[PDB]
C-alpha cells in the first residue's frame, strides 16, 4: 500500500508529498536510486528495488553502466523501469558529508534528478532520503538542503512537467522531520 501523510502544495501547482511505503512499489514516474559512481545496488533501496524489479531492473542497470561510464558526483543517468511499477529509475551519486560544498552538491543531486525527470516528460518523481544514510548527512541537514533545491528548481524551472514530488521513508524520526521541513515551504 501507499498512504499520504503529508502534502504541500507550492505556489507554481507542484504537490510535495510524504508518504510511508516501500519505494519500489510507488507507482510514480520516476523512482530516485542513490548509488556510487558504479551503479551500485545496495542500501535500502538498491535492494528493494532489486526485490521487486529482479533481472529486469539489474541487466538495465547494467545496460547503463556500459553506456553511461561512471557517474560524477552529483550526477544522476536513467535507466528504463522494466519489471517496475516506476517507469523509470534515476541514479544518483550523492555527495559524501564532509566533503566541500557537500550541501551544494546535494543541491545540484536534487536539481539533476528532477531535469532528467523532465527532461523525460514526466509527471512525478519518489526520492528516497537521499544522502542521510551511508553518505553520512544529518537527516536535518538533508531535509532542508533537499527541499530548498526542490524549490529552488521550480522557481527557476517553468517549463517544468513535474507535478508530483514524493518523498517516502521508512522511519518515524525521518517522517516528523520531512514534515516539518515541507511545511516551512511555501516558495
Amino acid at each position: 500500500g501507499f498512504t499520504v501523510l503529508s502534502t504541500k502544495s507550492l505556489f507554481l501547482g507542484q504537490k510535495l508529498q510524504v508518504v510511508q511505503a516501500d519505494i519500489a512499489s510507488i507507482d510514480s514516474d520516476a523512482v530516485v536510486h542513490p548509488t556510487n559512481t558504479d551503479f551500485y545496488i545496495g542500501g535500502e533501496v538498491g535492494n528493494t528495488l532489486e526485490k521487486k524489479g529482479g533481472k529486469e531492473f539489474v541487466e538495465a542497470v547494467l545496460e547503463l553502466r556500459k553506456k553511461n561510464g561512471p557517474l560524477e558526483v552529483a550526477g544522476a543517468a536513467v535507466s528504463a523501469g522494466h519489471g517496475l511499477p516506476a517507469k523509470f529509475v534515476i541514479h544518483c551519486n550523492s555527495p559524501v558529508w564532509g566533503a566541500d560544498k557537500c550541501e551544494e552538491l546535494l543541491e545540484k543531486t536534487v536539481k539533476n534528478c528532477l531535469a532528467l525527470a523532465d527532461d523525460k516528460k514526466l509527471k512525478s518523481i519518489a526520492f528516497p532520503s537521499i544522502g542521510s544514510g551511508r553518505n553520512g548527512f544529518p537527516k536535518q541537514t538533508a531535509a532542508q538542503l533537499i527541499l530548498k533545491a526542490i524549490s529552488s528548481y521550480f522557481v527557476s524551472t517553468m517549463s517544468s512537467s513535474i507535478k508530483t514530488v514524493y518523498f517516502v521513508l521508512f522511519d518515524s524520526e525521518s517522517i516528523g522531520i520531512y514534515v516539518q521541513e515541507m511545511a516551512k515551504l511555501d516558495a
